[PDB]
């Protein structure tokens, strides 16, 4: 059971952005202690995986939308902005589009593989505005998600394999030219480190900025650790924000390296005080942050972890007490 007279988190930073988190459709019912805690902190959602390609389009032209739907009708009865989560990306994307579909042991021409991902995203993106018209509460979508390698190039995938580098552009026009109203992002992973990643990923948005790419904002996902430097997280977000674009926290959760220990929760508390001190002090950059999951017992993480700020009882941690 959730507390219920405890602060409601999102209404905490309401003069700063949105607080959302990332839900599974199967705990959005009324009754559901998981779907209580959703609607009583946050005020945006995103879908953990059922906007994803494979969770959308699973063979060729057969779309399967019935579990974003209900998230996005669980958005709109809770007066909830969302993020689409996303249009592209390596995983979680089906074989088929990559395969000649007359010769499956060989891969889709350049042609045939922008030709179905300018479909995919086409359909996606009229979908949720026939349906839900002027109602939809998705504001923008993750374009493209972790496009670059750990070493800052481009990740070779079978999008890069197949079409090249302009793959990303591709599909930020197609995006665009399907619903000009959707904020569009680049999201990605350790573009927080102040490492060789974070300038990779401010060299790849200069650079397509200044050719027209249609791109709004920049995602960081922020899986940070027990153990994250806060001053690399604000050089990160200063040097992204330098290009002229929204900066969006998309995925935050902080990995306990195993240790999970009443100490543990209290350095956690006092590192996440620390991120959103940051957070508010860059207000004119950062138009929204997301969990990566509602509470500790449903994160993506391998056990034992406690990334969250409500823990696997759905009670408010020490980390949730710093922050409201
Ligand atoms: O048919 C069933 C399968 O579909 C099911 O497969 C599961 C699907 O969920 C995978 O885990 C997901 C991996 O993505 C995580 O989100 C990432 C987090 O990192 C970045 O922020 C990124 O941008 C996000 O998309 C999700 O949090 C996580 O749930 C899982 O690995 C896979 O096995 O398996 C069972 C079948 O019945």
């Amino acid at each position: 059971t959730i507390q219920n007279d405890i602060p409601d988190l999102y209404s905490v930073f309401k003069d700063y952005f949105p607080i959302g988190v990332a839900v599974d459709p199967s705990r959005l019912n009324d009754a559901d202690p998981h779907a209580q805690l959703t609607a009583k902190h946050f005020n945006m959602l995103v879908a953990e995986n059922a906007m994803k390609p494979e969770s959308l389009q699973p063979t060729e032209g057969n779309f399967t939308f019935d579990n974003a739907d209900k998230i996005v009708d669980y958005a709109i009865a809770h007066n909830m902005k969302m993020r689409g989560h996303t249009l592209l990306w390596h995983n979680q994307v089906p074989d088929w589009f990559f395969q000649d579909p007359s010769d499956p042991s060989k891969p889709a021409s350049r042609d045939l593989l922008l030709q179905r991902l300018r479909t995919h995203i086409t359909t996606v993106l009229d979908h949720f505005k026939t349906k839900y018209g002027s109602q939809n509460p998705i504001i923008g979508w993750d374009v493209v998600n972790e496009v670059l390698d750990d070493n800052g190039n481009l990740r070779n995938s079978k999008w890069l394999q197949i079409i090249g580098p302009d793959y990303i552009e591709k599909a930020f026009e197609y995006a665009h030219e399907a619903d000009p109203s959707m904020k569009l992002f680049i999201n990605d992973y350790n573009i927080e480190n102040n490492g060789v990643k974070t300038q990779a990923m401010y060299d790849l948005v200069k650079k397509l900025k200044n050719e027209g790419v249609p791109i709004n904002g920049i995602g960081m996902q922020m899986h940070i650790s027990i153990n994250s430097n806060i001053d690399n997280i604000k050089a990160s977000i200063e040097k992204l924000a330098s290009l002229g674009v929204e900066i969006q926290v998309t995925a935050l959760d902080m990995n306990m390296n195993g240790d999970v220990s009443n100490d543990a929760l209290l350095k956690q508390a006092r590192l996440y005080k620390q991120l959103f001190d940051l957070f508010k002090a860059e207000k004119q950059y950062i138009t929204a942050v997301v969990f990566w999951g509602v509470s500790d017992d449903v994160s993506w993480l391998s056990k034992p972890n406690a990334p969250l700020l409500f823990d696997s009882k759905l009670q408010a941690k020490p980390a949730y007490w710093a922050i409201v």
